[PDB]
């Protein structure tokens, strides 16, 4: 072990739950890990796949973001601040792209995956960037139930990481559209407490949080720090009982960690 994965082990056990961190640094491609290659729910993060598979259709219609969804009162799930506004109306495959990314609506994410033909086509975008880890097996919310040891609804953090990494720095989007995710994931409203807080002032984040039961408390991110190449971070938590409070505050702590080394 590293002095970087000795602090992760320290905060964890402090935690009472199980952390996941996985950076990727793209100025000379090292690793750092921890809990690298277990398994962890994504909840609200696997959104960010479910937006790139839809950019990826994108590559072939032109048109595709700006086809209208229906939002129907039926189609609300547990949380969405954007469709609510919509319900009866509609919403463009970009307005849902953006508010399941920025704002984690929930409904949006949900039209989102049925534009690829349900959880199995998020998945084989997945496979076909490269990604052998992630599996999306629900639609919102169940999506989120978090429960210790179920495979379903997860991924690691290495393998998360360097599929991050292939979406917003590399060639797995067409240019155009990793430029539309990366504006996307800069522009989330809800990851100031998570991995943003552990990093200096200065350093540029796009982000993406979840959370779910077991205090499931997640976040992913691409970092440009001041004068220095990209990195890729995913922090993933998740803790022992079903009510278990969220501890974005562990994210952050992580993100410090790993900030301390590079
Ligand atoms: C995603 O994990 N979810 C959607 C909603 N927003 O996520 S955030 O809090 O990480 O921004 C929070 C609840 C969760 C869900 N259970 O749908």
């Amino acid at each position: 072990t590293s002095a970087v994965q000795q602090k992760l082990a320290a905060l964890e056990k402090s935690s009472g739950g199980r952390l996941g961190v996985a950076l990727i640094d793209t100025a000379d491609n090292t690793q750092v890990l921890y809990r690298g290659d277990e398994r962890f729910p994504m909840c609200s993060t696997s959104k960010v796949m479910a937006a790139a598979a839809v950019l990826k259709q994108s590559e072939t219609q032109k048109q595709l973001l700006n086809q209208p969804v229906e939002i129907k009162p039926a189609d609300l799930v547990n949380y969405n601040p954007i469709a609510e506004k919509h319900v009866n109306g509609t919403m463009t495959l970009a307005e849902l792209s953006a508010a399941a990314l920025q704002y984690s609506d929930n409904t949006a994410m949900n039209k989102l995956i049925a534009q690829l033909g349900g959880p199995g086509g998020v998945t084989a975008f997945a496979r076909a960037i490269g990604d052998e880890t992630f599996r999306l097996d629900r639609t919102e919310p169940t999506l989120n139930t978090a429960i210790p040891g179920d495979p379903r609804d997860t991924t690691t953090p290495r393998a998360m990481a360097q599929t991050l990494r292939q979406l917003t720095l590399g060639h797995a989007l067409g240019e155009t559209q990793r430029a539309q995710l990366v504006t996307w994931l800069k522009g989330n409203t809800t990851g100031a407490a998570s991995i943003r807080a552990g990093l200096p002032t200065s350093w540029t984040v796009g982000d993406k949080t979840g959370s779910g039961d077991y205090g499931t408390t997640n976040d992913i991110a691409v970092i440009w720090p001041q004068g220095r190449a990209p990195l890729v971070l995913v922090t993933y938590f998740t803790q022992p009982q079903q009510n278990a409070e969220s501890r974005r505050d562990v994210l952050a702590s992580a993100a410090r960690i790993i900030a301390e080394g590079l």
